[PDB]
C-alpha cells in the first residue's frame, strides 16, 4: 500500500517528511503562478546534505542541478540552458517532478523531462526545501509539494 | 524512465490518456475548490468500460464505489460513511489519487486512504471523466489530472 503526504513550503522555509523519499518514490513541486520576467528547489537527507538541488536562473538563462555534503562545496554542476523552454505551453502555473530512481533522479518540468541527473550523493530524501533572492521567484510564495512513497 | 502526464478536465467531459494508466501507475485529480455544504470521478478502458467511479453523495452523505462492462449495469457497489471527514485535512481544495495496485485500486483524499477497491473489472486505464450534477459540483468545474505512469 502506497502514502500521499502533502506539504505547504513557503520561500526560504524547509520541512521534513513525514514518509521518507526513496527509490521507486515521487516528489511533485506545484507552484500556482510562473513568473518568467534565482529560485531553488531542494531534496534533501537526515544528515542535511543535498541530494538534489535545482536552480532556476534566470539572468544566466540556465537551470542548474547540484549535490553537495552539510558544511561543503557543491560537486559536479549539471547545466540545461535556456529557461523558458523548458516550461513550453505551461501558462500561469507549473510543476517540477522528481522521480527517485535509485542511481539517478529523474527531473520532469510539467511533462518534459528535463535531465536524468546520475547522483553524486546517494541515499533517502528526508527534507524538500524551497527558496529565492529576494521578492523575486519563477515560482508563488508557497509551493505545494506532494509525495508518493511506498510505491516499489 | 518514468512519465508525467497533465490533463484539464471540466465538469461533464471525457479525456484520452497519451499514456495508460496500469499496474503500479498513479492518476491524481487536483481540484482548487471543495463545497461540502452529484459529483464523480472516473477511470476508464479502451473499451468504455468503469474500471473506478467514484461518486460523492453529499445528501446521503456516502462516497460510493463502482465498476461496470460498457452499456451494462453497475456492479457490487461499495460505499464509505461521511463525505465530509475524509476531507478534513484542506478548505478550499481537495485530491484525490488512485494507485492502481494490480488486483486494488487504492483510492487516497488527501493523506487519507479512503479504501482499498477490489477490481471488479480488470485492465488498463486509457481515459478519464469527472461529472457533476449541473452546477453544484464539490469540486472546481475544471479539475487537473495528472498521471505518472512507465513507473514498474
Amino acid at each position: 500500500t502506497s502514502a500521499v503526504n502533502i506539504y505547504n513550503i513557503s520561500a526560504g522555509a524547509s520541512v521534513d517528511l513525514a514518509a521518507p523519499v526513496t527509490t521507486g518514490d515521487i516528489v511533485t513541486f506545484f507552484s500556482s503562478a510562473l513568473n518568467l520576467s534565482n529560485t531553488a528547489l531542494n531534496l534533501l537527507s537526515e544528515n542535511g546534505a543535498y541530494l538534489l538541488h535545482i536552480a532556476f536562473r534566470l539572468q544566466e538563462n540556465v537551470i542548474v542541478f547540484n549535490s553537495r555534503q552539510p558544511n561543503a562545496p557543491w560537486l559536479v554542476e549539471q547545466r540545461v540552458s535556456n529557461v523558458a523552454n523548458q516550461f513550453i505551453g505551461s501558462g500561469g502555473k507549473a510543476m517540477v517532478t522528481v522521480f527517485d530512481h535509485g542511481d539517478k533522479y529523474q527531473v520532469v518540468i510539467n511533462e518534459k523531462t528535463v535531465i536524468q541527473y546520475t547522483k553524486q550523493i546517494s541515499g533517502t530524501t528526508s527534507s524538500l526545501s524551497y527558496n529565492s533572492t529576494e521578492g523575486t521567484s519563477i515560482f508563488s510564495t508557497v509551493v505545494e509539494a506532494v509525495t508518493y512513497t511506498g510505491l516499489a
